[PDB]
């Protein structure tokens, strides 16, 4: 779970 949130979090923050 945390892994995933931490992920998408990660490559949201980047990408946009």
């Amino acid at each position: 779970d945390a892994e995933f949130r931490h992920d998408s979090g990660y490559e949201v923050h980047h990408q946009k």
